[PDB]
C-alpha cells in the first residue's frame, strides 16, 4: 500500500490519477495534493479520500478549506511542503509550466520517486533534475504515453545495450495537406471552436510536430540518450508507440490504443503490473499499419529540437517559451500558422547560450522570452 | 565465460552453434559434445576447440578417437554423461527426434539450463520437462523465433501477469493458395531440413510452437493466440493483465536464435542489417483461418485433451510429410493423416517418459 501525492490534482491528468486510486484502494492511498483555485474539487477529494495535507495556490482560499481539514498549506511553499511531504512514496508532479521545477527538486532532495506529467520539467531543465534524481538515488517514471512506452522496452535490459529508440508520431491534424496548403491554414482549419474542447496548445503542437520535438528532448534526458540514438518515424494509426533496437539489432516495441489511464498506472505500480479493466488492442481489427520516413523540411519545430539538444544548455529553454507565445499568437488570430516556426527560429538563433544553467537562470530565461516585445 | 556443450553437432544446427562460439571465444566454451557416426568431423572439432568429453553413437568407434582422446563415452548413456557433465553450463539439444528426450530431463536434475533446437522435446513432453526445470530452477529456451521474442517481451517481468501471447504465422508458401487449389500441390512446389519445410507450408510449425508456448510460460489455451502476418516483421506479442502490448520486431532470420538462446538473458553485438520499418511502409494483420490451416487446429484439440494427444500428433505429423516427400500421399492427405489416427488414438493421461517413448515408436514403425 503506497503513498501518492498529487501536484496539480484538479487537471485532467490529477483527475485521471485519482480515478486510478479510486479503482485500487487496495494498493494505492492519496497521502496530499494540491490544487490551483479549484476549491470545490479539493472538498470533494478531502472527503473521499482523507488526504492528510492539501495545498491551495491562494492563502486567501485557506480558510474555505479550514472546516474539511486540520493541515492546509498555501502558495510556493505549499507545494514543497505537499512535494516533500515525509509519507510520500511517490509525487505525481502534473502542475504545468515553470511552477513545477522547484516543488520536483526538492521532492528529489528528500528522496521520492517522481512521476512527471509535467513536459516542461525535462525540456527545459533535463539536466539539472536527472543528475539530482540520480545523485540522490530517485526514479523519474513518465506518465506520457510514448515515454511509457520506452520505459516499457527498457525493463530488464541493460541501457548499454541500447542502439537506438525511435518515437512514433501521428503527423498531426495538417499531415494531409501540401507544404504550399500549409501557407493558407488557419486556426480555424485546426480547431472549429477554441472554447469547445480542452487542448488547444497540444492540438497546434501536434500539428507543427513540436509536441514530438519535446519528447525527442525529454527521452534524451529521461534515458541519458546520445543524440544520434533517438530517432523518429511517422506512424499513421499511432498504434507503435516507441521502438528500441538493441544492440543484437532485435527490436523491441510496445503497442496499444490511446487510454492515458494506462501509463498513469503503469508508473504508480512499476516495477509491477496490475489489472487495467479496458478493451485489448486488436490488430486484425487494425488490419494495417504504415510507416513513412519523418520529413524534417515539412515539420521544422521538430528540427529545432535537435537543434536545441545540439546546442545544450539554455537553448531548449528558448524553444519551449517562444513556442508558448508564438501559438498563443497563433490562437489568438494575430500570426500565420508557418509564423510560429520563424519566430521560433528568429529567437533561437539570437539567443547568447549559457552554460549548464542553473534553476533560477532557466527561470530567468522562461520569464524573458514570455514577456518580450515580439 | 560459458561452458556449451552440443547434442547433435555434426548437423547444420549443430554446424552453427559451434560458429557461434567460434566467433565468440571470450564469451563461450565448447566444453563437450555429441556426434552419432561422423568420425571425421568430431575430431576436426576436437582439433579447433579443446572439448574434455566427447560422445559417439557407437561402442565400436571410441577406438579411432582415443589417438584424438578427450575422454571418450558413447551410446544412450554417453548421452547423459554429456548432458549432464559437471562443468556443463548449458546445453544445446539438437538431437532429432525421441533420443533427446532422457537426455535433457538428467541434465535438468543435474542443474543445467536447457536449449531446445527441436520441437519435439517439448511438445511430446512439454508437462514432464517444465515440472522438473521449475523444481530445479532452470532456464529452458527453445531455439526458435517466436519463443525468442516472447523471451524478450518478459525481460523484467511477471510470468504471472500475462493476459494473452499472440504467435505471428506468414501463413506459408501456399498462403495464397485455395484449399481447392491445394489439391495440385507438388513436392517441388512446396520445397521453396525438408521435413521442417513441409511444417512451415502446413502450419503444424506454429502449432508445435502453440503447444511448446503453453508449457514454457505455464498458460491456459484461451491465453495461446495466433494471428496471420503476411511481412513475418512482428514475431510475437505478450499483452500483460493492464493490457500493455510488448512486441519484438526484426527482418526474419534463424543466425540471431541460436546466438539469443546463448547469451540469454543477456544481448551482446551482431552484425546484421538494421530493421528498416519506411521501407517495409505496411504491416498487415489478419485472423487466423483455421479451416484453412487444420494442422494448427489440431495442435489447439491435442492441447485440451493433453496427455498422449500431442504425442500422437507429432509421431504422425513425422510419417505423414515423409509419405508426402516419397509421393505416396497427397499434400492434402498429410492434414487427413493426422486426423484419422488422433481421432483413433486412446489417451493415456499423465504419460512416463517410458509410455511417450513407446507411443512415439508405436505411431512412427505402424503400418499405415
Amino acid at each position: 500500500m503506497k503513498n501518492i501525492a498529487i501536484l496539480g490534482a484538479s487537471g485532467s491528468i490529477g483527475q485521471q490519477a485519482i480515478d486510478v486510486i479510486a479503482r485500487h484502494p487496495e494498493s494505492f492511498n492519496l497521502i496530499s495534493f494540491t490544487v490551483g483555485k479549484n476549491i470545490e474539487f479539493a472538498i470533494e477529494v478531502i472527503e473521499k479520500f482523507k488526504p492528510e495535507i492539501v495545498s491551495v495556490q491562494d492563502e486567501a482560499d485557506v480558510e474555505r478549506l479550514k472546516p474539511y481539514h486540520s493541515n492546509i498549506v498555501s502558495g510556493r511553499q505549499g507545494l514543497i511542503d505537499v512535494s516533500t511531504y515525509e509519507k510520500n512514496d511517490l509525487v505525481l508532479n502534473a502542475l504545468l509550466g515553470s511552477v513545477g521545477l522547484e516543488p520536483t527538486m526538492k521532492a528529489i532532495e528528500a528522496g521520492k520517486n517522481i512521476a512527471l506529467a509535467n513536459k516542461e520539467t525535462l525540456v527545459v531543465a533535463g539536466k539539472l533534475v536527472m543528475t539530482h534524481a540520480k545523485r540522490y538515488g530517485v526514479d523519474i517514471l513518465p506518465v506520457d504515453s510514448e515515454h511509457a512506452a520506452i520505459f516499457q522496452c527498457l525493463n530488464g535490459e541493460d541501457m548499454h545495450k541500447i542502439k537506438n529508440v525511435t518515437i512514433t508520431a501521428s503527423g498531426g491534424s495538417f499531415r494531409e495537406l501540401t507544404r504550399e496548403q500549409l501557407e493558407h491554414v488557419t486556426v480555424g482549419d485546426a480547431l472549429n471552436h477554441p472554447n469547445w474542447s480542452m487542448g488547444n496548445k497540444i492540438t497546434i503542437d501536434s500539428a507543427t510536430m513540436m509536441n514530438k520535438g519535446f519528447e525527442v528532448i525529454e527521452a534524451k534526458w529521461l534515458f541519458d540518450l546520445k543524440i544520434d540514438q533517438i530517432k523518429t518515424i511517422l506512424h499513421k494509426e499511432s498504434i507503435i508507440h516507441s521502438l528500441v533496437e538493441f544492440v543484437d539489432t532485435s527490436v523491441m516495441a510496445q503497442l496499444g490504443t490511446p487510454d492515458m489511464r494506462m501509463p498513469i498506472q503503469y508508473a504508480f505500480t512499476y516495477p509491477e503490473r496490475i489489472e487495467h479493466r479496458a478493451p485489448s488492442l486488436d490488430l486484425v481489427q487494425v488490419a494495417q499499419l504504415h510507416f513513412q520516413e519523418m520529413d524534417l523540411d515539412r515539420y521544422r519545430c521538430l528540427k529545432f529540437a535537435y537543434d536545441a539538444l545540439r546546442i545544450g544548455g539554455s537553448m531548449p529553454v528558448v524553444l519551449n517559451a517562444v513556442n508558448e507565445v508564438a501559438v498563443a499568437k497563433f490562437l489568438n488570430h494575430e500570426i500565420t500558422f508557418l509564423e510560429i516556426e520563424h519566430m521560433i527560429e528568429r529567437e533561437m538563433s539570437a539567443h547568447e547560450v549559457i552554460p549548464d544553467p542553473s534553476l533560477e537562470e532557466i527561470l530567468e530565461i522562461d520569464h524573458y522570452y514570455k514577456t518580450k516585445s515580439y
